[PDB]
């Protein structure tokens, strides 16, 4: 809740919101840090934790089953927001290609079309070969952190997912690796073993 006056240069997310097809993040200690951490934006990190079952990882063959991962009850409220990381086995024979999606009332897929972060009511592609790169991501590590994971668009190499603070919530934006820090912080995800 309360935040410490430290230069750990990392914000932790513990909750999310999906509003008008826009993805928001809630910090663990979003009472103090909002006006403390952001005096010296030296390309600082943020990471989301799966401590509330809010991050979903796909191994392979569950990728196309997103439709069946939704709820049918409490339709007036819809299910909580879950952030999805997909993986391919066929794409990137010498790496790892991914797509980013969110689960809610519907299944939403993240696009970086025109370097703009937007969500579309569509299922994820089967591969990166016959698919528009605008909706394809590549999986990268963070240079200095193992647990932290970051994503960049296929269309625009060097452009990574980032978070931006509007008033209290954080929203998902696209920023160049060199741009990160210009009123922005890096969005990362905590992996699992």
């Amino acid at each position: 809740m309360a935040a410490e006056p430290v230069e750990d240069n990392c914000i932790n997310f513990v909750a999310m919101k999906f509003i008008d097809n826009t993805l928001y993040f809630i910090a663990e200690d979003d009472e103090n840090l909002e006006s403390d951490y952001f005096g010296k934006l030296e390309s600082k990190l943020s990471v989301i934790r799966n401590l509330n079952d809010q991050v979903l990882f796909i191994d392979q063959g569950n990728r196309p089953l997103f439709e069946d991962m939704t709820d049918s009850d409490c339709r007036d409220n819809a299910p909580r927001t879950i952030f999805i990381i997909s993986m391919y086995k066929d794409s990137q024979p010498r790496g790892m290609a991914v797509t980013i999606s969110v689960k809610c009332e519907k299944i939403s897929t993240l696009s970086c079309e025109n370097k703009i972060i937007s969500f579309k009511e569509m299922n994820p592609p089967d591969n990166i070969k016959d698919t528009k790169s605008d909706i394809i991501f590549f999986q990268r590590s963070v240079p200095g952190h193992d647990n932290k994971m970051q994503f960049e668009s296929s269309s625009y190499e060097g452009y990574f997912l980032a978070c931006e603070k509007e008033r209290d919530l954080f929203k998902l934006i696209l920023k160049k690796e060199d741009e990160l820090g210009d009123r922005s912080i890096m969005f990362t995800v905590q992996n699992e073993d």
